[PDB]
């Protein structure tokens, strides 16, 4: 209840007002210290201001020579702490710099900065208490003289901390976050690898599922750390988090390794694991969907110089026309069978006028010979015949082919997220991208194009209401004509949110960064990464030096646009403690 | 075990916390000195910090005029050491700056930098011991309240040194690396030629080969230095190191001068050199891979303004299609034959 | 992949070596690249590099870009700029190393004599 | 609580000045009925936002030519030729037959009674 | 190979003399090239050079480039800029020479007289 020190000066340094505080020898003996980045209370003329410690330095006070006094005692082996108390009282001062961030007025409105500069005899500095700190983190910017809205329930996201220093942690001062900030808005996760990215991504997704049971998710799992993230560690995944919370029939898992994941799911979720996770195949029968086979081959590696062959281009554009002619479709099916794709039993074609059986080895030989008897003159050289002759281009499709499937998981996911009968009620979709091998990039881009077009059709009727979780976003957001770039720019108009994570803010386009609403930043060691962060968001200039020099795991700076007063340093809660708290 | 000097100032300079201390005449006469870049211990408030010596200079202490005093002592031919000791002790001070890197807490956790700034009357500076240095070099970053992870075996890489200055070499403080740091990640080697790049690269490759016998290497040797010892140097190559370590049948050497390299390998490794190194040709049959020849023609020098001919462009972009028409392949084979490339016996075209 | 004089290959952002250096971690391909001109290497590769071994550099731009890439290299700029010592290198292995460590590096002969024992 | 231009015009008594173009006429008409009342047709006029591409093929050609072009732009030659010579083609009927046939094969339903030569 | 007015042959990266300078050490071909403006030589060739014999330079760009290539030349930049002395040369042989040494070079007549004895 006493002032920390004495205010000796004040001024305005650019757009911010600052004051100088001095700690006396009597106070330093009692152990009174000020940490950097700490928030303090400044009282001047009946008004309370919000302050922050910026700098600390040593200056002589009065007519003293600290260097001569201290050096002389060392030479004479004089113990200042015990033998010469009067020489210790004249050099034991310390200075600090405090900025005035603003005020909390009315009913939680935050008035930024100030136009009144306090005189040195009217200003006092106090240490904030836990009750005051709780009301400070709830302050927010609204217009003027208006009533606070209140409303949706809030959830604890993390508690205030000032680094790893002893006494700088406040477990009871928690920042409560309304999960509505992550619905329909962009969220960026920055920081070095292995500093707490996955824990705070799973915490966000667990709060969204609990608070909003009608908002879906599309998780493109690149590192396989979202379904069962036990991963020989002790941090649970979303499937285990949902089991604890009692959420059933909301996770749909797509993978090409169904047997491997089913065994893992059984040993972690128990015998009843099918009530929480549904496993679906990512393999497709290319005989049922030959248009996917041509599209996959049309957009392959194309070593250095891009050389899309003419015969693939003709088949790519005119494959739908060929489906009405059984004569031409024989070459398409024969091309797939020649490459080595195993067909289902009983599959029959209608080459010429005789029905052949591709699945049978003897009849497949007769069809092969008949395709050479006709191919003895001009006939229809080109088009379908080119595919049959150059059928080695479909060799790589063997890994993705499963006879007798008729699934088309691309259409299944669209019905899961934007289906008419699947209206609301939530649906979490997790895709095992590594199991898709080299076709993961083709199917991910094709899926996003399919989902975005359906979201536009629903405009004026209902919103999409699903979130896109993207990992290593710098590989997808760097192209101004990419589908992910368009979603991150035009997705707010159709109720589509994005939670994209990357290790470097400098690799994201500045126009994408300037539109992101929520920022969660961890340790960054690159000068350009910090500079880009300060360029996009002005408030991040007060924590720029801390980010460069403090590799602390689990320590994050959060900022939610547009009505948050300042950047709050937080120690993000572990998912294990979130589950226990949500169990009440 | 006494403080090195007296701390006279402290502040924060950017993202780091620095302090200024003074060395007294008594300490300089006994030979107590601080090396630049040396790691020291800082005691403050019952806590230990790691500090690094960054700068040193000379500044007058008190109301003294060192220039006038020294100049007038020199002018009058006065031995300050044995004739006027008071004047000598009035000006024999030195100043040093030390930055605080962080703290070691729990069982080796490293807490970086500091949010707390020490008052000048309680801070003290001590020299580090070899045991403390060994403990400090083993510290690392981990979350909180956890134990060490340990695991795989480590191999010594080098020992701490503070330059070529005497007394700054610590052979007992070795740094041990885990070779898994080099598997699947990126490593950069910077420095001008002749200052130890090749030795470090060969040490890293030998450690990786010994520790991980399942990971291969593709070495692009532009200087012909990684296989055998270079002229005027006795530093062995990878073949000699593999022979010493007993690794057999893992090196496949590709060259266009197999005879000379075989002679050198017989000279160095001996009669049984074929159990360690396999020498292979570096030639391509261009009648079976005409695309290689077409590409080699298409990315020639093109001096000054580039001059890529149209026919070479269309060949480079349409050889795949031309491979299915006999006359185009006949023309290409005829061009190759007219160039001078002898074909294999019995080759027939259509 | 062991690559020498990497500034001739990593400069081209459309080249194969740039793509390898940027995306080889996913497929399990490692890179060890050596050069005496760090300033000609793109900042993305420098900032995403894990292990660093730095020796004497006779150019201010190289040391400046080294400091810009990683913050802990800010305390060893002058020593690198002014001291041509053979076999003396500053090492930094990411991501849990506190600071840059100066080392007199062992010779290959000593390493072999230690390994065979 | 901030009113739109339609509600402000209704408050000010300004009639027949707003012409609203949308592709969701039904939903916007529902919203206008909810907000402005039964006489919303005296203030706001809702009009479609569609084009008959069989009568304006230049719009279709311009739409196809200037599309997204992911990564580096790769404009096809035939699209450029059409984009620069459709006006000339308009005076040669059997060349226009190909354009109309392509539009038909795309899936654009035509009006009743359309004839080509 | 002894080359005069080297800036006319070393400008192009695809030239034969550029390739001889860049890759000629692996085959045992040496080069001694003379030019008046160091700023006309590409920085690759300048960084690949070992021996430097520098005389009076009056342009700031030349001395700036020379300092950028070789740091030890920053100690004699002003002397080079201000003193047109005939026969006065600063020598520096890489990579083990401590500092740049200023010399008055022996004339050919005196060299012949000394070598005869």
């Amino acid at each position: 209840e006493s002032p920390i020190g004495v205010v000796v000066s004040s001024r305005r340094n650019g757009p911010w007002a600052e004051l100088t505080l001095v700690l006396t020898p009597q106070e330093l003996d009692q152990g009174k210290r000020l940490l950097l980045g700490e928030l303090v209370r400044v009282s001047s003329g009946g008004k309370d201001y919000v302050g922050m410690v910026l700098d600390g330095y040593y200056e002589p006070v009065g007519r003293s020579d600290p260097t001569y006094t201290l050096a002389l005692a060392h030479i004479n082996q004089v113990d200042l702490e015990k033998e010469d108390p009067w020489a210790r009282k004249e050099v034991n001062f310390y200075h600090h710099r405090i900025v005035l961030l603003g005020r909390v007025v009315q009913g939680g409105l935050f008035a930024p900065s100030t136009r009144l500069l306090p005189p040195v005899v009217e200003a006092r500095v106090y240490r904030m208490t836990e009750e005051e700190l709780q009301r400070l983190l709830a302050a927010e910017v609204r217009t003027s003289g208006s009533v606070k809205a209140e409303g949706k329930r809030r959830y604890a996201f993390g508690h205030l901390a000032y680094g790893l220093e002893e006494g700088g942690e406040y477990p009871e001062v928690v920042k409560e976050v309304d999960p509505a900030l992550f619905v329909g808005r962009r969220t960026a996760n920055f920081g070095k690898t292995g500093f707490g990215k996955s824990n705070e991504n799973k915490v966000i997704l667990t709060l969204l599922a609990h608070a909003f049971p009608r908002v879906g998710m599309l998780i493109l799992d690149q590192n396989a750390e979202y379904l069962l993230q036990t991963e020989a560690t002790t941090s649970p995944g979303l499937a285990q988090a949902f089991k604890a919370l009692g959420i059933r029939g909301r996770i749909r898992f797509y993978t090409a390794r169904e047997e491997a994941w089913a065994r893992r799911l059984k040993e972690h979720l128990g015998t009843e694991w099918r009530e929480y996770v549904e496993v679906l195949p990512l393999k497709v029968d290319f005989y049922h969907f030959p248009e996917l086979a041509v599209a996959l081959a049309y957009q392959r590696r194309r070593l250095q110089g891009a050389e899309p062959p003419q015969y693939l281009e003709n088949a790519f554009y005119n494959l739908e026309d060929w489906k009405h002619i059984p004569d031409r479709m024989a070459y398409v099916y024969g091309a797939l069978r020649k490459a080595g794709l195993t067909p289902r039993k009983g599959l029959k074609i209608k080459y010429k006028n005789e029905n052949y059986d591709i699945s049978e080895e003897k009849s497949w030989g007769n069809l092969q010979e008949a395709m050479e008897n006709n191919s003895q003159r001009g006939d229809n050289k080109g088009g379908a015949r080119e595919l049959y002759s150059r059928a080695k281009v479909f060799s790589f499709l063997r890994a993705f082919h499963a006879p007798g499937k008729e699934a088309n998981f691309l259409e299944t996911i669209k019905e899961d997220l934007l289906g008419e009968k699947t209206e609301g009620e939530g649906k979490v979709v997790i895709l095992d991208l590594p199991s898709l091998g080299e076709a993961a990039d083709f199917f991910t881009l094709r899926l996003m194009d399919l989902l975005f077009d359906r979201a536009v059709e629903l405009y004026g009727k209902r919103q999409a209401n699903f979130l896109v979780v993207l990992e290593e976003a710098h590989n997808f957001l760097e192209d101004k004509a990419g589908i992910f770039y368009r979603v991150a720019k035009e997705g707010r108009k159709y109720g589509i949110g994005m939670l994209y994570s990357t290790q470097s803010p400098a690799s994201i386009p500045m126009e994408i960064l300037s539109q992101t609403e929520n920022f969660l930043v961890k340790h960054l060691s690159s000068e350009e990464d910090v500079k880009v962060l300060k360029r996009a968001k002005a408030p991040f200039a007060f924590v720029a030096d801390f980010l460069l020099s403090e590799p602390i795991i689990g320590y994050s700076y959060v900022y939610f646009e547009p009505y948050q007063p300042f950047v709050v340093p937080l120690r993000v809660k572990l998912l294990e403690h979130v589950l226990k708290s949500l169990d009440s």
